[PDB]
């Protein structure tokens, strides 16, 4: 009588789709033009749809964090292929967001073009306060094509732009909105601390098997799976992705 | 700088606190009764807290599933057999539960069921049938009907799983609104589905065991996290209304 459902949607479509919206803003801010040599500074799980859309844009692409022709670094690898001057990019996305990459580091390059991800949100004090995407900036207008990569949800609240972050609010939001069914009895929200899963606890079968899981399980009278995912894509479709030229 | 704290607050923690209140209703209903032999139906994960303490008010004590423990066709098998005749019955089945024309054929001297709905729902409404389910024991035993609420919040049911995800999403998401938090994950899973239709007892405790909130922040925010917790779960009222 009371069915369980699963939604057809698992977790990674949410971030993939959060994830294209990004990208799309990037592609739309560099116009198509190539570079020969890029330097995409962030967390692999996060960065890497970026880096394999944007070697097809390259020669070479770095992606660091602190399978082709895609180079994979910690960042002190990176800093000695700087130092020996091995590395000197075209194209720099920074990524990193809160407590990222620092700007004094940054100055020492001289890209044509430079993007970096606004990581604040909806307003809060203490992220307003602990950001430093501008001062990021301040070495390359004057000198380069300066983006900043902003992501929002139209009308709601997220504290920051992380894909996680979006990943997260979105889905709980959906399964509030869900809930809220008639017929329903609840909808479980099927989230976790990815991150800690790859790195802390270094079980990538376990990350495998958690991202895949269906965005929502839902205990219902009703068949109510279509509608479901409906409310679902109409929270994707919320999310906001651009890049403002400085 | 970005911190990831967990809560203490685990969420076996959560239904505990759940169950034991709708238990401590159902024990000032049914005060210094004490009985024979006591029926419970309904699901084993959500059944057996009022079934350990109720085994105290009595004798030998049967949860029945659809203190000693026995799914519903070993239970009709010992009834038709004669084997089985409870002075107290409790309902815990909710939505498509216990039938009442099997209820029918006991003879209890107190009989309570628990009331599945929540806030109002019309399908979830025209599907309980908890008064006909009382309608057999009314004017013969002492019937009372366990109901739970969250105070001004919506639930669409009053069964302890509802009130354990509505309780921890929500807390999160008090908590996400707290100054320097980047983000609140609310750690729930289907766990009967873990259990009974995948039967995995390791995966199960395992994964009930989690802390009910993973909190990506700023700031130490643990101890305000916990209020938040705590004021969501008081939220929660539970009672027995006498019939």
């Amino acid at each position: 009588m009371v069915k369980t459902i699963d939604t057809k949607t698992r977790v990674v479509d949410v971030t993939n789709e959060i994830a294209k919206k990004k990208y799309q803003a990037i592609r739309d801010f560099l116009e198509g033009e190539e570079f020969k040599e890029v330097v995409i500074f962030g967390v692999y799980l996060w960065g890497n749809y970026t880096a394999q859309m944007l070697s097809k844009y390259a020669d070479k692409v770095y992606l660091v964090d602190i399978n082709n022709s895609i180079k994979f670094l910690n960042l002190n690898e990176f800093k000695l292929k700087f130092i020996r001057g091995e590395v000197n990019p075209d194209l720099i996305v920074d990524l990193t967001g809160l407590g990222g990459i620092e700007p004094e580091f940054l100055a020492k390059f001289n890209p044509k073009v430079f993007i970096v991800e606004d990581p604040k949100g909806v307003f809060d004090v203490d992220i307003y306060e602990a950001d430093n995407t501008y001062k990021r900036t301040a070495p390359f207008i004057e000198k380069a094509k300066v983006g900043v990569l902003k992501t929002y949800r139209k009308a709601r609240v997220s504290k920051t732009s992380g894909t996680m972050t979006l990943t997260i609010d979105t889905i709980v939001d959906a399964s509030r909105e869900i809930t809220s069914l008639d017929g329903v009895l609840y909808a479980i929200p099927n989230l976790r601390y990815y991150e800690g899963i790859l790195f802390h606890e270094n079980d990538i079968h376990k990350f495998l098997s958690e991202i895949s899981q269906p965005a929502i399980t839902i205990s219902t009278l009703n068949d109510v799976l279509d509608e479901a995912e409906e409310i679902l894509s109409n929270n994707i479709n919320l999310i906001y992705s651009f890049v403002e030229e400085l």
